[PDB]
């Protein structure tokens, strides 16, 4: 009782801010989409699929990779290294960079790419010059996501905020200038999200640089830069895998419902479902990130008791988060459908699926929670295996089963989500009941 009270305030001042970070994170796309508008059935399709392929090779990749400086930095605030948080994050930023590179590199074929797969050449063409207008957007990014895990792993949520809330309303500005002022055409959004993502690298770096409370943690130590690329290699391999096996999934999702009777109808509804599932997800990732910050940082700290506690307070929000979702769709089961569209069929498809997305609610945030716990602790590799597992040796098989012999077109790919994010869930369950909280801060120990 006296326990939980303690962290249960500390998760949650830093599971709100992180939660407006991420919804603030996620509605910067939506707002290139927005102020686009419908250019055209061509364009729509080119941008879509190009914003698509960066974000199956690309974006995941490089989101993902920061988790081994949530579990590095994070449990390094707790033992007190702020000499080695800097020089975690800068050497994630030129590990990063190789990696920008690299992926470049692959953007450059994305048109020969893509007609190689079967696509029309104009389709081609303009995601080509839209994948290869989102470049600046990589080496910004690796210059932004070490620096976020460098303020969130101490506590600094709130410059976190104002400078992602900052650069949201930036972009909205410049991707107005850019579409309705500028007429780039197709790519101005682009272009709009290259310089977006930049001015949040300069503002990042600003504060970083000339604010007092980056004072003891900026800087890096010039011998340990060999070691910390190596250590974040060891943690950042799994935990990215830990994301693109995620987001990959869900692109395979979006194609496997093209392929099914009445597509338009099934890609529609099973779109609808997975915008309500992210859309979930942010908070839940916000609480996700406040587990993982406590949990690395009590690690550190050489506590594992309050550490125990991190993750039950975790859970708490997660259950009042989830109840307060699943519920609320439940309300609006008939009538949700209309916000999305305005055909009859459709808002009956999804009234139908609205209680397997309320499963897809509470495990979805479950699985967040634990996930935040294993990036934390530093045993991500266990959430990769558990991902390639949960959803593509049960999930997906059980999903395409269902969904093609059983005519449940949109109904059964759905259900393939809920039985293996179930899995997901239940080796994530056993893995944080059995693991050993004393040596996991003594194992903190000799990573920091
Ligand atoms: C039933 C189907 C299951 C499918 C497979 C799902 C994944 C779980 C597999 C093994 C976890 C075993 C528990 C391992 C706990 C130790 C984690 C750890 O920290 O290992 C670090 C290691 O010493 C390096 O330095």
């Amino acid at each position: 009782s006296g326990q939980l009270t303690a962290e249960l305030k500390r998760v949650t001042r830093l599971a709100a801010p992180m939660a407006t970070v991420t919804i603030a994170q996620y509605l910067l796309p939506v707002i290139s989409v927005m102020v686009a508008g419908h250019n055209g059935e061509l364009q729509l399709s080119g941008v879509a699929l190009a914003t698509s392929f960066t974000n199956v090779t690309g974006f995941s990749i490089m989101y993902g990779l920061v988790g081994a400086l949530e579990t590095l930095c994070g449990q390094a605030y707790g033992a007190k290294q702020y000499e080695k948080i800097g020089t975690y994050t800068y050497s994630a930023i030129a590990s990063n960079i190789p990696i920008c590179f690299i992926i470049s590199i692959i953007w450059f074929y994305i048109e020969n790419i893509l007609i190689s797969l079967g696509q029309d050449p104009d389709i081609s063409r303009i995601a080509g010059s839209y994948a290869f207008w989102l470049i600046p957007v990589l080496f910004a990014q690796a210059i932004v996501i070490p620096l976020t895990r460098f303020l969130l792993t101490q506590g600094l949520v709130l410059p976190l905020l104002y400078t992602a809330v900052t650069t949201l309303l930036f972009h909205v500005f410049v991707c107005w200038v850019f579409v309705l002022v500028f007429v780039l055409g197709s790519n101005g959004p682009a272009m709009a999200t290259s310089v977006s993502f930049w001015f949040y690298a300069v503002i990042l770096s600003c504060y970083v640089r000339f604010s007092s409370s980056c004072e003891k943690t900026r800087g890096f130590v010039s011998e340990d830069f060999v070691s910390c690329v190596k250590q974040f290699f060891q943690y950042g391999v799994p935990s990215a895998a830990m994301i693109c096996l995620e987001w990959w999934l869900f692109e395979l999702l979006i194609l496997c419902s093209g392929l099914l009777s009445n597509p338009k109808l099934e890609t529609s509804v099973l779109s609808i479902c997975l915008t309500t599932e992210t859309l979930h997800y942010v908070i839940s990732s916000g609480v996700a990130a406040a587990v993982s910050t406590r949990v690395s940082n009590n690690l550190g700290a050489g506590n594992p008791q309050v550490a125990r506690v991190s993750v039950l307070a975790g859970l708490c929000l997660w259950l009042v988060e989830s109840a307060f979702f699943s519920i609320l769709l439940f309300t609006f089961r008939n009538i949700i459908g209309y916000a999305f569209s305005n055909s009859k069929e459709v808002v009956d498809y999804v009234a139908d699926l609205s209680p397997l997305l309320c499963l897809s609610f509470i495990l979805d945030g479950f699985t967040a929670v634990l996930n935040g716990v294993a990036r934390g602790s530093g045993w991500q590799h266990i959430g990769a295996w558990n991902n390639i597992f949960s959803y593509y040796l049960v999930g997906a098989p059980v999903g395409v089963y269902l969904a093609f012999r059983h005519d449940l077109n949109g109904k059964g790919l759905w259900c393939g989500v809920v039985i293996g994010s179930t899995v997901q869930a239940t080796v994530l369950a056993i893995v944080t009941a059995s693991m050993n909280w004393k040596e996991q801060a003594e194992k903190a120990r000799k990573r920091i």
